[PDB]
């Protein structure tokens, strides 16, 4: 059996980057914050909650920071990790820590033990972490155009998608988002709509960013995108299935930042991490409901 896991460098501003480092008994070892996925958790969703339960701090998710498998005496362990800069909280001792340390990156590397930690620390400190993130994510599941009786922009989400746009507010709350935007269709902004619900935040229209303006303008599509990242905050962008491979390319390409994961499912998020108006990070993420 592999056994699937999240966990995060979570780091602060002391005043300036310092990483935590945690200690558990159990073994006495030096590790990064980790545990493994709750049934129906998302691995975001999963390394916020691990940060908060083995270090009492509240943190946002940024850049992902790959992944790491080593052998168990049950197997496998395969760990995905995130940048998480601490937002609150403080460091209380729980059942599996009883120290944590705060430390530069380089005195955090030595502290590391486990060669796989060091790998991911040495993935954090290649590109910045103080990031802003924009949240391109695709409408959940709405039926099929075919069966449609009625004008298709209308076409409402189904029972699935609407548990997928439920699902999807702890993904993007752990990301720390808080503006929204959606393709101007019902089913882009029923995705996004319990979120608004939880940020208590309105939904901005966007009629650039629908398959049809898309294919006869890409290029208005395009400056839209930046446009909304240049803005203060985390915006969260719901839109198409023939919007988004589009977008996501042409700003890896331009960036040149090759993706570690791909795909294009409804209910899917790319995770685009922008450092002073540069994309640093494009991490896709696969629907709430799949894995
Ligand atoms: N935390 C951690 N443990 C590691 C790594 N490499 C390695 O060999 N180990 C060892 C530490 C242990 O010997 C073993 C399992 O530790 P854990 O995955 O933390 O699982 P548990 O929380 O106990 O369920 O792997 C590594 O990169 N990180
Ligand atoms: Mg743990």
């Amino acid at each position: 059996h592999t056994v699937r896991a999240a966990g995060a460098v979570l780091w602060r501003d002391a005043s300036t980057v310092e990483v935590a480092v945690i200690h558990r008994p159990r073994y006495d070892d030096w590790s990064l914050p980790k545990g493994k996925l709750d049934q129906g958790e998302t691995e975001p969703v999963a390394a916020a909650r691990e940060i908060h339960e083995e270090t009492g701090h509240t943190a946002v998710l940024g850049r992902r920071l790959g992944r790491v498998t080593y052998p168990i005496p049950q197997g496998t362990k395969r760990v995905w990790y995130w940048a998480a800069k601490s937002t609150g909280g403080d460091f209380s001792p729980n059942d599996e820590v009883d120290k944590l340390v705060w430390l530069p990156v380089d005195a955090a590397m030595d502290q590391l033990q486990y060669p796989d930690d060091r790998k991911v620390l040495r993935r954090f400190v290649k590109r910045p972490v103080d990031t802003k993130t924009v949240l391109v994510v695709r409408h959940g599941t709405a039926g099929r155009r075919s069966r449609y009786k009625g004008d298709d922009r209308k076409r409402p989400l189904d029972k699935r998608g609407r548990a997928q746009a439920e699902a999807l507010v702890a993904q993007l709350m752990a990301f720390g988002a808080t503006t929204l935007y959606a393709a101007d269709r019902v089913r882009c902004h029923q995705t996004i709509e319990p979120l608004a619900q939880e940020l208590d935040q309105l939904i901005h229209n966007e009629p650039l960013l629908t398959e049809e303006a898309y294919a006869a303008d890409h290029k208005a599509a395009r400056k839209r995108l930046l446009e909304i990242a240049g803005r203060p905050g985390n915006p969260v962008i719901c839109t198409q299935g023939k919007v988004i491979p589009g977008l996501i390319e042409w700003w890896c390409e331009r960036a040149k930042v090759r993706p570690e994961t791909t795909g294009n499912r409804k209910g899917s998020t790319w995770v685009l991490s922008l450092s002073d108006g540069e994309l640093v990070g494009a991490d896709y993420l696969s629907p709430p409901d799949e894995k």
